[PDB]
DNA sequence: GCCAACGTTGGC
DNA sequence: GCCAACGTTGGC
């Protein structure tokens, strides 16, 4: 597994948002749609 | 041991 | 080609 950033604007966010599917749906064990880092959106 | 969230992949 | 679902790690 590769680690955040920590600085891009996504990772700079505190709250997560509620209504994105990682939000609302915990069977996905994902992060805020809004909190992905820019980073880890992209593959190795 | 809990909890958050990354990597992979099957299903579309 | 995308992404939801699952298995898994890694910080604590
Ligand atoms: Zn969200
Ligand atoms: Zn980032």
């Amino acid at each position: 597994k590769r680690k955040r950033c920590g600085t891009c604007e996504p990772c700079r966010r505190l709250e997560n948002c509620g209504a994105c599917t990682s939000c609302t749906n915990r069977r996905t064990h994902q992060i805020c749609k809004l909190r992905k880092c820019e980073v880890l959106k992209k593959k190795v």
